[PDB]
């Protein structure tokens, strides 16, 4: 019934994480292709793990057809691995791209952001926190627009107005609300955006843990002399420490306060939402499968999956892992 691992070609290491090894796959008697993240499940033991990997999984079938999300194939298991099979996206990430461009001009830090802005939204508008937007969190596709990844962090199950208390994050773009220790909701993501905003213009970010936490918490966010008054507002906008007037968190009226920002004032939104603005930079894309914006550390691996472990993998509780299987309602 549901698909396996024999159902795929292994074709490339393109990635790992602290939970998975990403691989590039086809499948078997066609052309297409997806990325494939494997998770051992020697290492879901915890709640924080369970929840890490149902949360990705939940918010992965949310994020399908949306144009800035990772759409989500299927999921399926051996006996010591869980597997992910999802879009597969090519144009390399925005830390990939900053590293290279080391500071970009406004108007491309607008459409970068604009798309994020558009992700974002549509996540709150289904209930939920991404709380780990970051450089390397933006990937690029192949043609240049964004696409949000990474979504074991997400706050899932929020009704409008509700809160939620965990704190988490990457401690560069962690709200001030949560260094206080306040319930917080949406807004969280609006001041990573700022961060982020911030580092595409300024090429440096805005700010050991514990001081970084005080830089954050206290002091005073400064605007390179260089930008503009659009960059400047919409920076001090998105990166004010209450959020209650924060950009983007004002209730009701959160999303067209960003929309409506004059930084933002050249930018057909419907025209963003259905891929229709040009992206300003074009990624390097060769060969059969563009593997040119993945680090060669992990493209020079061998293709394979390690071998399993008997010691190991006869003690795993594979009752934690019953209902994984999924394949996407729409093929
Ligand atoms: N949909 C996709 N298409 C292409 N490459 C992807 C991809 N998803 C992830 N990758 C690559 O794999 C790398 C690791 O994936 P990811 O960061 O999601 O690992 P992870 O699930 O262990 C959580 P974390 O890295 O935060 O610890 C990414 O940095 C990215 O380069």
């Amino acid at each position: 019934f549901s698909l396996g691992l024999q159902d795929f070609d292994l074709l490339r290491v393109i990635g790992r994480g602290s939970y998975a090894k990403v691989l590039l796959v086809r499948l078997k008697k066609t052309d297409r292709i997806y990325a494939m993240k494997v998770v051992k499940k020697e290492l879901v033991n915890d709640d924080e793990d369970i929840d890490w990997v149902q949360t990705e999984k939940h918010v992965f079938e949310q994020a399908s057809n949306h144009p800035f999300l990772v759409g989500l194939h299927s999921c399926f298991q051996t006996e010591s691995r869980l597997f992910f099979v999802i879009e597969y996206v090519n144009g390399g990430d925005l830390m990939f791209h900053m590293q290279r461009q080391r500071k970009l001009p406004e108007e491309h830090a607008r459409f970068y952001s604009a798309e994020i802005s558009l992700a974002l939204n549509y996540l709150h508008e289904r209930g939920i926190i991404y709380r780990d937007l970051k450089l390397d969190n933006v990937l690029l596709d192949s043609e240049g627009h964004i696409k949000l990844t990474d979504y074991g962090m997400c706050k899932e199950g929020l009704r409008p107005g509700d809160t939620t208390s965990t704190f988490c994050g990457t401690p560069n773009y962690i709200a001030p609300e949560i260094l206080r220790g306040e319930d917080y909701g949406f807004s969280v993501d609006w001041w990573a955006l700022g961060v982020l905003m911030f580092e595409m213009m300024a090429g440096r970010s805005p700010f050991t843990e514990d001081y970084l936490f005080q830089v954050i918490l206290e002091k005073q966010i400064r605007i390179p002399r260089s930008l503009s008054v659009k960059a400047a507002s919409v920076l001090k906008s998105f990166l004010n420490k209450d959020p209650k007037e924060r950009l983007g968190c004002h209730p009701q009226t959160g999303f067209a306060d960003i929309q409506g920002h004059p930084f933002f004032r050249n930018v057909d939104w419907d025209m963003m939402e259905q891929k229709q603005v040009v992206p300003p930079f074009k990624p390097n894309i060769s060969g059969e499968f563009g593997l040119d914006n993945f680090d060669s550390q992990f493209t020079n691996e061998p293709v394979q999956l390690t071998p399993d472990d008997d010691d190991i993998v006869r003690k795993i509780d594979q009752s934690e892992f019953e209902g994984f299987e999924y394949i996407n309602p729409l093929l």
